[PDB]
């Protein structure tokens, strides 16, 4: 499913992402935007390391979910990568929260540093009533 901007913003707020481990809602919106374009079915194969990025947050199969075909992989979220491709982002969110609980936090996603860090990210939540 492809979310509309404000519809996702309101969903994330309900799911408790605003201020999670110090990360503002606008940051999470910025990340979802550059990672998947707000598409829950998004998938990216990394030919280079044989891992795949899944879902709205492009969660990588080497560490966070199990797809069975990633060598030397762990499944820190205790989820099938499969679960990150449906239309319900409740587990995606629970997993994203798990990612940022690691030392690195949101920096774990290079697109955040490239596209969101030290930027005015208000654009992503303006007018959404969140
Ligand atoms: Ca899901």
């Amino acid at each position: 499913k492809v979310f509309e901007r404000c519809e996702l913003a309101r969903t994330l707020k309900r799911l408790g992402m605003d201020g999670y481990r110090g990360i503002s809602l606008a940051n999470w919106m910025c990340l979802a935007k550059w990672e998947s374009g707000y598409n829950t079915r998004a998938t990216n194969y990394n030919a280079g390391d044989r891992s795949t990025d899944y879902g709205i947050f492009q969660i990588n199969s080497r560490y966070w979910c199990n797809d069975g075909k990633t060598p030397g992989a762990v499944n820190a979220c205790h989820l099938s990568c499969s679960a990150l491709l449906d239309d319900n982002i409740a587990d995606d969110v629970a997993c994203a929260k798990r990612v940022v609980r690691d030392p690195q936090g949101i920096r774990a996603w290079v697109a955040w540093r490239n596209r969101c860090q030290n930027r005015d990210v208000r654009q992503y939540v303006q007018g959404c009533g969140v």
